[PDB]
């Protein structure tokens, strides 16, 4: 794999959104990583509805704004046979009864890919697919008040994870000792961490599970 990938350099990745009170992070990664591919196969960036995820994937087993799992929700895209883009169904961050046209709808898949749960597994995917759909501890006040620089958490777990994101990219900090990221797209807002990204400690143990629970879909 190469030493450094940032796919927001390669048209990949829309801006930082924000899921506000809602417990829709989840959906957010999935849209991240749907977003993604679609790119890949069609060479169009459109912002996906998280607001029809969390509205309409219950069946899969998804609980709107009290949490839900990134394959669920590429579960409900491909069942579905399709997605609404975020201009035509805009986010509302409150679980509403299921809207969903088919007529606007930009984004399909035809499955989910599960990676190994190991950090070089992780790397090679996102060396090869583009931006991953990631689980990761973020159950720390660390995380919390995180503003700029790699992230590591001596507390964080590799098995507990509450929160899911996207990862876009690798690389090195050139500074001291440990210097090796992911960077990953939250959806918490531009004035959190770093333009609403984290630059996350990388190859030291599968920090805050980041490998542990690790997907994308099929498109
Ligand atoms: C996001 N605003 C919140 N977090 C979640 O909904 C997270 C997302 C995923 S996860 O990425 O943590 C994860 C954890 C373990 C294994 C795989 C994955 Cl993808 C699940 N989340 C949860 O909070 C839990 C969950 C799982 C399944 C359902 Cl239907 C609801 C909730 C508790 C694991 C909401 C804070």
């Amino acid at each position: 794999a190469p030493r450094s990938v940032d796919w927001r350099e390669k048209g990949y990745v829309t801006p930082v959104k924000n899921q506000g009170q809602c417990g829709s992070c989840w959906a957010f990664s999935a849209t991240g990583a749907l977003e993604g591919q679609m790119f890949r196969k069609t060479g169009r960036l459109i912002s996906l509805s998280e607001q029809n995820l969390v509205d309409c994937s219950g069946p899969q087993g998804n609980e709107g704004c009290n949490g839900g799992l990134m394959d669920y929700a590429f579960q409900y895209v491909q069942d579905n046979g399709g997605l609404d883009s975020e201009e035509s169904y805009p986010y509302e961050a409150t679980e509403e009864s299921c809207k969903y046209n088919p007529k606007y709808s930009v984004a399909n898949d035809t499955g989910f890919v599960d990676i190994p749960k190991q950090e070089k597994a992780l790397m090679k995917a996102v060396a090869t697919v583009g931006p991953i759909s990631v689980a990761i501890d973020a159950g720390h006040e660390s995380f919390l008040f995180y503003k700029e620089g790699i992230y590591f958490e001596p507390d964080c777990s590799s098995e507990d994870m509450d929160h899911g994101v996207l990862v876009v990219g690798y690389g090195f900090e050139s500074t001291s000792d440990n210097n090796k990221y992911w960077l990953v797209k939250n959806s918490w807002g531009e004035e959190w961490g770093m333009g609403g990204y984290v630059k996350m400690a990388k190859d030291r143990r599968n920090h805050c599970g980041i490998a542990s629970a690790a997907s994308y879909p099929t498109v």
